[PDB]
């Protein structure tokens, strides 16, 4: 699509610069109840309301990379891939979600060989803590997230992985998208636990929209606050590093005008300063406290001071952006989810009628690489310029047991979105921006939540019907290329 | 002070571009209750709360401009001033404030005359409606400004202005200072009628300075609403022009920050926006609503349509700077005053400990030229570059009532004032924004409000000893010249 000249070479970034792939552990490992795993949210939302996944499936089995870790790392080494960023699950280590109910010592020997096989094939772990899958131990014992509880468990789950792999391991990333994760798993309720106001349409719509996101949220950043004060204290040493991911939305002002622009600055406050403000600053966006008021909750003067300044790098996960439209307060409108707070509608069309950029396949991947160069110039000029990885960048092909193998491994939609997102990185490391590597989502097509396997995320093609063999598609011969 | 090369000249701005003068009737009119004229607030506020103006003076006679006015329409010829504005005293013409109570026919004929002796000599009336001086009548029944039915006796008022003097007079402004008004006269009480909360130093601290400063403002645009529909309807014609001046501090962030700038912008939607956005889009800024909530009323959809774009140009007083410094939300923070609303500090010192700019004379006029450049940029770029008026600029020589008169003419500090805001004005004018006049504040030493005769705003002397005789100072002698 870009013509030749256009297209990236490996010497456009530095030679320290990192590219990788991504995955979590729900989505690719299976073996959800082998070898001592105890359940975890996610099991427990598919397992009883499976009429919630589009296709009524379920992570049981997933990729099989409890098993199968071994075909993953061949993968990632045969495609030159400097990194690799994977999730360990929570209750796979502690399967009561506590220290008190013992820690899983097969749990423990599964990550170990993953890191050995990595490390012996020159491929550098960046681990994710925290990818979603919560101990429903926790849940059963105190609601988990929803209570202050979750703190101590989150951070003593932490301490036994610095532990158990911070020798090997030194780069970690506490929490993935905690706005995706409080907003879509406790507002609209479309994740597990599928929690959202009477009235709204979920599996349990028996929480509150309004307040149970915030809640969540400030729980986790307590919990992060807490974690990267242990990490600097006992595990970071000379070349330790630890930050945390979150998914951003580019926001484009609906018009260039002042409204807009004041809404597309709310809306970016709403996704992106939630989590970015309170770990650079110490606080939440004046924008969300002056908007939601009581329902956001107040830091204590100790944990404030772990908090400001409580990362060594901002992993970015980018996807897509939207067009932002104010919305005027009035006593016509009134707040039903915490993105309303936001007082602004996020539109995929703009005011000439025209897409913000094209569908991709799913129903909200639309393609506007711009949007990522935009989020890094934000973070250059306004947020200190920190050390950035993209944590997360890709899209998926629809499969709805139509898909024939062959079409699928010409996946040249996703070709062209890597192509074009790395141009627009180049760009932004061009201008300044300090960016140190790349991670693609995912390595292997994968269970992709709530719309089961229905989406394939994959630079390699999952047969599940096959074992679930692995097969490089069109896109990961290209980095393959790339990479040399 | 600026080096000779650097002083404007008359050729700098176009041919058609106005040079005047400004005042108001009760800062200078005199003959409070003479021929028939109804007492103002002003004339109470003074007569009951001598202690609460700092030389304990009053306007009763004030420059005798009610006996003395073709002296001031002689001063402005011989200056060479292209347009003159002036206001009219609501209780001069009607002396209970309504209809019903009757017009004050000597009141009409006087600035029948003045308009007529203005339009003899070439110089262009600029009327102002209101400047601040409530018929005390309408206080004793409804609390004037208080009550809604402030509206339909304001409307009435400005009716009988068309009516009289609409055939000679093609350019009105319907209020001055809503700003100032609202937040310094009910806010913090410094100005008649006096009003603040308990515990608030003032007068009259009966009142509320959350919730009275919104309630005259709100009833005010929509006066200002209703009028303009009136002038449109019944008296524009060919050539008339309507708008109303505004109070604009300049507001720099304290630092290069994203929170002080988020408080500088909040600070300018607090003063600016306040009335201009209601005027220019139908509503108040987002952020006042959303900080202030309940405290801010809503229009009427009626009244909406006729508030949107309801100018024809709009007036700037400028006067000075200062700096916004963030404020947090928090439990800790509760505000007293309506412009605590801002959740900003006004600082006229920024970080580094230096003043915005130096001080003139006065308790609050910072020399800051550079503010006005930032402001007429605003107003270019963000509100869509409405033709525009520096309805007032000028700064007080401080007199303790032994200034020397050789002395007080040698206005050297006036001067370089006003040399140096006309060059930040030219430069403002070559970058695009459409100012097309210019009026110093004053034309004459007046009252200055609560700080009586201690402050000498005039280009013009007057001696209140010697029956109010005019001299120019330094500064109109140097008008005179550039206006050749």
């Amino acid at each position: 699509r870009l013509s030749p000249w256009e297209i990236p070479r490996r010497d456009w970034f530095p030679p320290s610069f990192l590219f990788g792939a991504a995955t979590s552990a729900y989505q690719i490992e299976g073996a959800w109840n082998e070898d001592g795993k105890g359940p975890s949210t996610w099991d427990h939302f598919c397992h009883n309301f499976p009429e919630w996944i589009v296709d009524r499936s379920n992570g049981d089995v997933a990729a099989d990379s409890y098993h199968m870790y071994a075909e993953d790392v061949r993968l990632l080494k045969e495609m030159g891939m400097d990194a690799y960023r994977f999730s360990i699950s929570w209750p796979r280590i502690l399967p009561k979600g506590t220290l008190a109910g013992g820690i899983n010592e097969k749990r423990v020997e599964y990550y170990n060989k993953l890191i050995d096989l990595l490390l012996e094939n020159g491929i550098e772990p960046y681990i994710t803590i925290f990818h979603w899958d919560t101990p429903q131990a926790l849940v059963d014992a105190y609601g988990g997230f929803l209570d202050e509880r979750i703190i101590k468990d989150y951070t003593d789950f932490a301490k036994v992985c610095f532990e158990k792999f911070g020798k090997t391991v030194k780069n970690w990333l506490t929490f993935n998208e905690p706005e995706t994760f409080c907003s879509v798993s406790y507002g609209t309720g479309v994740l597990a636990p599928g929690r959202c106001s009477p009235g709204v349409s979920c599996a349990v719509p028996t929480g509150n929209s309004l307040s149970e996101p915030y809640i969540v949220a400030h729980n986790l950043l307590r919990a992060h606050a807490e974690t990267v004060d242990i990490y600097n204290k006992y595990h970071k040493g000379a070349d330790g590093r630890i930050g945390l991911a979150l998914n951003v939305f580019g926001r484009v002002p609906y018009t260039n005008t002042f409204l807009d622009q004041q809404a597309q600055e709310r809306s970016m406050d709403k996704c992106l300063g939630w989590f970015l403000e309170p770990v650079v600053r110490g606080d939440y966006p004046f924008s969300m406290r002056v908007s939601a008021r009581d329902r956001v909750p107040y830091f204590k003067e100790k944990e404030q001071e772990k908090l400001v300044g409580s990362y060594d790098m901002i992993g970015i996960n980018y996807y897509t952006s939207t067009f932002s439209k104010h919305i005027d307060l009035s006593p016509n409108n009134s707040p039903v989810l915490n993105t309303d707070d936001a007082y602004a509608s996020q539109e995929t069309k703009g005011p000439d009628g025209n897409a913000i950029g094209p569908p991709t396949g799913n129903a909200w991947i639309n393609m506007y690489p711009k949007g990522l160069h935009d989020i890094l110039m934000t973070m250059k000029n306004k947020y200190g310029n920190p050390p950035m990885y993209i944590t997360e960048n890709g899209m998926g092909d629809i499969d709805k047991g139509d898909l024939p193998k062959p079409v699928a491994l010409e996946d040249h939609t996703r070709l062209d979105y890597i192509q074009r997102h790395l141009s627009v990185l180049k760009q932004s490391i061009d201008l300044g921006a300090d960016v140190r590597g790349y991670f693609a989502w995912s390595l292997l097509d994968n269970f992709e939540w709530s719309s089961g396997y229905t989406e394939r995320f994959g630079i390699v093609y999952v047969d599940r019907e096959n074992g679930c063999e692995r097969t490089m598609k069109r896109s990961a011969r290209w980095l393959q290329e790339f990479n040399g």
